[PDB]
C-alpha cells in the first residue's frame, strides 16, 4: 500500500510545530490535536500516513472570478492531497464538491469578554455616600456647636466648658445620649437644632449607602447575547472576511437582527481583521468590548497565557469540523466509521481535554466584607492610640497639681491676629477654587487640559487657553460664569465686621487688664465671625454644586475641580478664631469672678 | 427609456449628500429617506431616474407680483421636472396646480422642549420624602403630646413638666435618643411610650423613602401637552416668523390655540425664531424655559441627534401630510398613487422611517451619584439659624436677669 | 340639479340616530360627525344632498368566491349611491376601483388599557414590612424582658419593678435612652441582649420598608407597545375579522414580530370578536388585559360613560379616512378641494373636538402621604387617650392614701390556675393552625376549597377532601407533612414541667403563709414556663414559614393559613403566667421583708 | 409520484398528535419539529410523503439472538420505510446498516436539577448582611475598648470602670442609645467618641445591605457543572437504567466521569430511574437533593413546561447528534444530505428549534414579600437565651450572697 498524504494547517492547537523541529523529519515534526487524531484514524482504517502542510495558507473557498479553489479544499479536489484531518468547517459549498465525515468537534459562535476584574475597595471607602465637602463641614459643625455651648451656659446660668461641650458634640453626633443637659432657654435651642442636624445626616448617609449597594446588585454581568442585545456600553466585534460576519447578515432571528443592526451602524470600526487584534481589543478596552470568536478558539485562548479573557453564554449557532475525503475514494466510508467509533469510546473527548485544558496554563458573596468597612476600624484603633497618649497628659497635669493667666492672654491674642490674618490673606490672595475641564480624545486617554482657573473672590483670573494674562475683573464681563462672588460676598464681609470688633476689644482688655466687660463682648463677636465663616463656606460650595449639576452631562467632555490654598486658609481661620473664642470668654471668667 | 427627472431638496434625512460627493455619480452621491423612496417608486412603476436637487432652493409658493411658481413646484409646472419625490406638504394652493399622492408620511405641529435632566436641589429639599401634610401633622402632634404631658404631670401629684419641660421632652424624643427628664406616672409610662413609637415609624419611613428616592431616578417633564403649556406662563412659547406654523395659530378658532396666539402677539423678548436651527439652539441654551414649536418630523429627528438635548412632548396639534407630487397631467400620476399605498400596506414606509430616524441615529434607545452639599443644604441653615436664635434670646435673657 | 345620495353607516359618533327620530324625515333625522361634514362639503361643492344608510351593514370588501363588493364600497361602484362621506379607510384594494379624497382624519392602531386605578393605603399600612407574626412576638418580648428585670433586680441587689421595667421595655424598644440602669452582672445581660433585639428589628423594618418603596417605584406603567413587548402579565387582544389583525401578520418590524408571536400562541383566545366585547374584556380584567383599537375609537370610548378605559402610547401605524367619489364623476375634484379647504381653516379640527370631546361626558407625588403612615397617628392619639384615663387612676389611688395582701394572693392564685388551664386546654383541644389550599378556576375567581385542616399538636386531623373522619395519628403516617409536633414538642412539654412546679409551691405558700422561700421558688419556675412559651411559639411559626417557603410558588394554586383558638389560648396563657410571675415574686417581698 | 413512506416516533416536540386526531387525515393530524422538518426536506428535494408512526415503538437496536433490527431502523433496512425523519441518534452500530445525514440538531448529556426557588431561613440568618469576619472583629474590638476604658480609668485618678462596668458601657454603646456610666477623662472623651463612631457606620452598613438584600432577589444554583457536582455528596446523581446514558459513564476513562460512575455503582437508595418521566417527578419531589442526567433536548423542553420546576445547569458532557436517516442505498441519500445543511445555513433549523422549544411553550422568558418570623427567628432565641442565662447566674449569685 502507498502513503496517504494528510494536509493539515498551522493553526494552534490543531497542528503546530514541535519545539525540537529543524532536528527531525517528515511527520514526526508536528504535534497537536490533528496529529494525535491522524495517529488514531490510521490504526482503525489501515493507513500509513505522511503529513504535509496546506499550500497557500487557507482552508478552502471559491474565487468568484476564476472559480478555482484555494487551500485544503483546493488541494484535495485537484488530484493532489488525500485525507484531510483538519479544522475544516462543514458548510454547503464545500460538501457539494468534497465528502465530509461526521463531525469530530461541535463548535459555534460564542462571546469573548475580559475577566470580571475585581475592583478592591479603598481604606476610606465607608465615606463614599457623603462626599468630602460634607464630612469637613461636619467637623466645622460640632466644633462650632461646642463653642456656642461653651458660651451660652457660662454666659449666665454652668457645666458646659469646651471639655464638656465637645462631649455634647462627640456625644450627640454619634447618636449616643449625652449625660448632662443644658438648663436655660437659649441652652436648649443649641441642643435642640443640633439634634436635628444629626438626624438628617445619618438618615442621608444610610439612605445613600443603600443607593450604592442596591444599584451594584441591580447591574448584571453578560451571560448571553440576549443580555448583550439590550446593552450599548459594551460594543461588539467580529472578524471581517469570514463566516462570523456571514452569520449575522442572513440571520432572521430577532435577536441577531438587532445585533447586526448595531454592528452595521456604529463608530469606530468594530469589524476587526486578524483575530490576534480582536483578542487584543478585548484586553486593553476593559469592560467595554466583546469580540465574537468560534467556540473552539476562545476556549483555547481562555486556557492560555495570562488568563485575561473568558467565554460567556452559549453557542449562538451550531456547526462542526470534519475529516474531508476527496470525492468518491475508498477512504470515505472507513474514515466515516473511524470517527464514530472514536466519538463513542471517548477518544475525541479525551484529545480535546488533553490539548485545550491539560496542556493549557491556567486554573480550573452578597455581603459586605472587612475591606468595605475598613477605615472605621482604623479610626477606632487610631482613636484609642490617641487616647493612651492623653492618659499621659492628665496624669502629668495632676502631678503638677501635686507639686497661667499670662499664657491664657498669650493664646487668645496670637490666635486672634492669625485669624485676622489668614481670613484677610485668603480673601486677598486669589488662590481659591481650581476649575478644570476639557473633552476626550479616545484610544489614548487624553490630557486635553485647555482651560483652567485659579480664581479667588475678587481677582478672578485665567491661565491657559489663549493664556489671557489680562483676564477679567468685577467690572462687567462680556459660556462659563462664576457664582462664587455673586452670592457669597457678604458672608465673609460680615465676618470681617464681627472680627474687626474682636481683636480691638481684645486689645482694650489687654492694655488695661482691670477692664472686664470689654473682653466679654470681645469674645461674643469672635464666634459670630466664625459662624459667618460656616454659612460662608457652605453657601460657597452649594453654589458650586449647583453649577456642577448644570453640566448637562456630555459623556465625552471631562471635568475636574480642586480647592486651593486660600480655601484652606479660611478653613484654618475658622479654627484660629473659634479656639480663641473659647479662650477669650474663659479669660473673662478667670478675671471677673476673681474680682 | 425616458430618464425621469426627479426633483428633491437638501434636508436631512430626506436627501443627504454622502461623503463621496466629489468622487461619485449623481444617483450614487445622495442618501436619505427620499433616496430610498425614489428607488421603491421606480421599482414598482418602472422608469429611470436622476436626482435633480432644486436650482432655486425653496419648496414652492406663488409670488403675487409676477405669478410665477418657484422651487420644486416651479420645476414641475413649467416643465423642468417630471416627479417631485420630496417632503412637499399637501396644501390647497399647491393642489390647484399639481397632483399629490395619498400621503407617505403623516406629520403635525408638535412641541419641542429640553430634556428633563437632573435638577437643582432646594434649600428645603430634604423635606421631599415625607410630604407637606406629614411634617405639619408631626408638629401639631408635637404640641399634642406637649399639652398632654403638662396636664398629666400637673394634675397627678395631688411639677418638673411645665411649659419649659413638656415642650422639651417631646423634642428630645422625636429628634432621637431621649432626654433625662423621664416621666413618672403610669400615664407618663404611656405618654413616653406612644410618642416614642411615633418616633420609630416616621424616621423609618423617612429613611426608606429617601432610599427609594435615590435608587430609581424617575424624572418627569414639566409640560406634556399644549393644554398644560397653555395654562402656564413660566416656559416661553416659540414659532418660526414666516411660515405655515405661524399662520396656523393666527386663523385658528378653537380658542385653545387662540390663547397661544395672544401670548405670542405681545411676547417681548422676541420669541419668534428666524431660520429654525437657531431655535434649536435657543431651546438648548435657555435652560428649559423656552419651548419651540416644530413639525413632528424635525422633532423626531433632532431628538435623535448629538448632543442629545431635546425631546418632543404631547400629541400632534394638527395633521398635515407629505406627498410625492406629479405635474398637472401626466402618465406617472396614477401608478405612483397606487405605489405609495402599496409600500405603506407592506410596511416599507414604516421601515424606512424606522431606519433613518431611529436606527441610523444617536441617543441609543444608574450612575450612583453621591450626595452633594446642596442636597442637605438647609439643614445647615436650620442649624446656624438655631444657633443664631439662641444668642438673641440669651441677650434677651441677660437683659431681664440683671434688671430683676 | 339633482339630489346627490350620501351613503354613511350607523357608527357612533360618525352617524347615529337623533333622539327625536320617528318624528322627523329624511336627512334631518341623523346627527354626528359625518352629518356636520356633509353640511360643510355641500356648501363648498354645490350639492343638495340627501343621506341614506348603507344597505347590508358593511364598509366594503371583496367576497373571494364571487368577486362582488359589499356595503358602502359595494353601493357606489354598482351604479347606485353617489358621494360617500363616511369612515372609509384608505386601503389599496379600495382605491383601485373607487376614488378617495385626501384624508379628513388620521387614525392608527392604538392601545387601550384600564385606568391606573389608585389603590388607597390601609389604616394600619405601616406594619406591612414586618408581618403580624413578628409584631405579636415583640409584644411577648418586652412584656417578658420586663418580668425578668422585675425578677433579677429585686431578686438581690432595686429600682426595677414591673412599673419601672416595662419603662425599660417601652424605653429601649423605641430606641430612646432609659433613665435608670441595672447594677448586677445578671442585670446587665438582660439589658445587654435586649438592646441587641431592638437593633435588628428596627434594621429589619427600615430595610424592608425600603424594599417596598423601591420596587414600587421600579415598576412602570404602559406607555408604548415597546413596553408591552417585554411584559407578559398584561395580555394583548385584537378583533378577529379585520385590519387590526391583518397589520400584525405581514408586519416586519421587530417589535410587531414579537407582538404577533405572543398573540398567535397563547391561551385562552385573545382574538376577540365584536369590539364591545373587547372593551368589556378591558374593564373586568383589572390591569391584566390590553385591547388594540383604531385610534378614533378608543379616544371616543375614553370620553364616554364611566371613564374606565384610557389610551396610552402612540399610533403604531398610520392610515386615514376619506370621502369616496365613485370612479370618474365630476364630484371628485371639487370634493378633493373641499376637504383640503376645510382642513386648513380648522373646521375638520373643530368638528372632532365637538363630537369626541365636547359632547363627551368625562373630564379633561413621589412622596409618602398621610394615608401611608396613618395608624401611628391613631396609636399616638389612642395612646394619649389612654393616658388621660390613667391620670384619673393615680389621682384616686393617692386620694385613698390620703384617706391588700389577700388580694395579692387572690391575683396570683387565680391567674396561675387559669395559666395551668389555658395551656393544658390548648395543647389538648385540637384547634391550632388552620391550613387551607386549592387551585384556581379562572373567569369566576373560584372557591376550590377541597382541602383543609384543624390540626392541634397530637390529634392532627382533616375535614374535607374525601372528608376522612378517621384522619391520622402520631402512629406512623404512610404530599403534605406537619413539622409542628416534629420539632416543637418539648418546648411546651418543658413549659408544663416548670408550670407544675409553679402552682404546687404557690399552694404550699398559701396553706401556711409563714413559709417564705417556697413562694420565692414558686415564682422562679413560673417565668421559666413562660419563657418556654416564647421559644415554643417562635419555633412553632418558624417551622411553618419554612413550610411556607417550600411551596415552589405554583401561580394558579392558592393557599391560606389562619391561627386557631388554641393558638390564642396559649398566647393568653403567656399573659396569665407572666403576670402572675410578677405577683408571686412581689408577694415574697411583702412577706419576707416584713419578717 | 412515488409516495415516500416517512417514519417517525411519537415524542414531544418532534411529532405530537394534534387534537383533531380523530377527525383529520394522516399528514394533517401530526404536529411538531419533525413535522415541520419533513415539510422542508420534501420542499427542497421534491417528493410526496405520508407519516408512518412506527409499528413496534422503539428507535432501533440489534437483537443478538435472531439478528433482526427493530423499530425505525427495522423499517428502513428490511423495506417498510423510505426515509426516517426522526430523532435517531447517530451511532456506530446504526451507521453500518443505514446512512444518516450530517446532524440537524446537536445534543449532549446534560444535568437536570430543580429550580433554585426561595429557600428556608436559618436560626442565625440575620447575620447574612455583615459577613462572619466583621461580626468577630466587632467582638474583638468590643473587648478592645473594654481593656482601654479600664486601663484609662484605673491609671488616671492618681474607679467606676472595672471589669463590671467597662465591659458594660461598650455594650451599652454599640447596642445603641448609650448608658449612664459616662466616662470622665479627656481620654474618656475619645474612648466614648471613637467607639461611638464605630456604632454608626456598622449599623448603617447593616441596614443598607439588608435593604439591598431584600430588594434585588438574586438567587443562585447549588451546582453549575459536573465538576461541582463531582466534589459534592449532598445532591444525588441519577441516570436511566438501560440506555446510552448509563453506558456512557461506564466505559468513560477521563477520570471525572469515572468518579461519577463510582457513586452510582454503590448508590443504595436506588438512584437509577426506570422510564424517564418518573425521574422528572423524582427531581420535582426530592427537594433539590436529586439531579437527573438527561439528553440536552429533553432538558431544554421540560424546562419549558408547566409546572415550571426544573432547569438545566452546566455545559454538555458529551456531544452526539441527530440525523435524517436513509436506507443503505437509495436515491434520497445525497439530496437530503445537502438539504439538511442548506436549511441550517439559512437558519431554518435554528428557527424551528426556537419555535417549538422556546416560542410554543410555557414559563415565559418583585412580589414584595413581607418578612416572616423565621427570618428574624434567632433573635428571639438570643433574647430568651439571654433571659434564661440571667436566672442561672442569679441563682449562682444568691448562693454565695447568703453564704457569705
Ligand atoms: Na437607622
Amino acid at each position: 500500500q502507498k502513503t496517504v498524504v494528510v494536509t493539515t494547517i498551522l493553526e494552534s492547537p490543531y497542528v503546530m510545530m514541535k519545539k525540537n523541529h529543524e532536528m527531525l523529519e517528515g511527520n514526526e515534526r508536528y504535534e497537536g490535536y490533528c496529529v494525535d487524531l491522524a495517529a488514531e484514524i490510521a490504526k482503525h482504517c489501515g493507513f500509513k500516513y505522511k503529513l504535509t502542510i496546506v499550500g497557500d495558507g487557507k482552508y478552502g473557498a471559491r474565487d468568484a472570478d476564476t472559480k478555482i479553489w484555494n487551500g485544503m479544499v483546493g488541494e484535495l479536489v485537484y488530484g493532489k492531497a488525500d485525507i484531510a484531518i483538519a479544522p475544516l468547517t462543514i458548510t454547503l459549498v464545500r460538501e457539494e464538491v468534497i465528502d465530509f465525515s461526521k463531525p469530530f468537534m461541535s463548535l459555534g459562535i460564542s462571546i469573548m469578554i475580559k475577566k470580571p476584574q475585581k475592583s478592591k475597595p479603598g481604606v476610606f471607602s465607608f465615606l463614599d455616600p457623603l462626599a468630602y465637602e460634607i464630612w469637613m463641614c461636619i467637623v466645622f459643625a460640632y466644633i462650632g456647636v461646642s463653642v456656642v455651648l461653651f458660651l451660652v451656659s457660662r454666659f449666665s446660668p454652668n457645666e458646659f466648658g469646651i471639655f464638656n461641650s465637645l462631649w455634647f458634640s462627640l456625644g450627640a453626633f454619634m447618636q449616643q445620649g449625652c449625660d448632662i443637659s443644658p438648663r436655660s432657654l437659649s441652652g436648649r435651642i443649641v441642643g435642640g437644632v443640633w439634634w436635628f442636624f444629626t438626624l438628617i445626616i445619618i438618615s442621608s448617609y444610610t439612605a445613600n449607602l443603600a443607593a450604592f449597594l442596591t444599584v451594584e446588585r441591580m447591574v448584571s454581568p453578560i451571560e448571553s447575547a440576549e443580555d448583550l442585545s439590550k446593552q450599548t456600553e459594551i460594543a461588539y466585534g467580529t472578524l471581517d472576511s469570514g463566516s462570523t460576519k456571514e452569520f449575522f447578515r442572513r440571520s432572521k432571528i430577532a435577536v441577531f437582527d438587532k445585533m447586526w443592526t448595531y454592528m452595521r451602524s456604529a463608530e469606530p470600526s468594530v469589524f476587526v481583521r486578524t483575530t490576534a487584534e480582536g483578542v487584543a481589543r478585548v484586553r486593553k478596552s476593559k469592560g467595554k468590548y466583546a469580540y465574537l470568536l468560534e467556540s473552539t478558539m476562545n476556549e483555547y485562548i481562555e486556557q492560555r497565557k495570562p488568563c485575561d479573557t473568558m467565554k460567556v453564554g452559549g453557542n449562538l449557532d451550531s456547526k462542526g469540523y470534519g475529516i474531508a475525503t476527496p470525492k468518491g475514494s475508498s477512504l470515505g466510508t472507513p474514515v466515516n466509521l473511524a470517527v464514530l467509533k472514536l466519538s463513542e469510546q471517548g477518544v475525541l473527548d479525551k484529545l480535546k481535554n488533553k490539548w485545550w485544558y491539560d496542556k493549557g496554563e491556567c486554573g480550573a458573596t452578597s455581603a459586605l466584607s472587612l475591606s468595605n468597612v475598613a477605615g472605621v476600624f482604623y479610626i477606632l484603633v487610631g482613636g484609642l492610640g490617641l487616647a493612651m497618649l492623653v492618659a499621659l497628659i492628665e496624669f502629668c497635669y495632676k502631678s503638677r497639681a501635686e507639686a497661667g493667666r499670662k499664657a491664657l492672654t498669650l493664646l487668645s491674642s496670637v490666635f486672634a491676629v492669625c485669624g485676622l490674618g489668614l481670613l484677610g490673606i485668603a480673601v486677598s490672595t486669589d488662590y481659591w477654587l481650581y476649575l478644570e475641564e476639557g473633552i476626550i480624545l479616545p484610544q489614548n486617554q487624553s490630557t486635553e487640559v485647555k482651560m483652567s482657573l485659579h480664581s479667588g473672590l475678587w481677582r478672578v483670573c485665567f491661565l491657559a487657553g489663549e493664556e489671557r494674562g489680562r483676564c477679567f475683573t468685577i467690572e462687567y464681563v462680556m459660556v462659563n460664569v462664576l457664582k462664587m462672588i455673586r452670592s457669597a460676598t457678604p458672608f465673609p464681609l460680615v465676618s470681617l465686621f464681627f472680627m474687626f470688633i474682636g481683636f480691638i476689644l481684645s486689645n482694650i482688655g489687654h492694655i488695661r487688664p482691670h477692664r472686664t466687660i470689654l473682653a466679654f463682648v470681645s469674645g461674643i463677636f469672635f464666634i459670630l465671625s466664625g459662624l459667618s465663616l460656616v454659612v460662608g463656606l457652605v453657601l460657597y460650595i452649594s453654589s458650586i454644586n449647583d453649577e456642577m449639576l448644570n453640566r448637562t452631562k456630555d459623556a465625552e467632555t471631562y471635568f475636574n475641580y480642586k480647592y486651593g490654598w486660600s480655601f484652606a486658609f479660611a478653613a484654618i481661620s475658622f479654627l484660629l478664631t473659634e479656639s480663641a473664642g473659647v479662650m477669650s470668654v474663659y479669660l473673662f471668667m478667670k478675671r471677673y469672678t476673681a474680682e
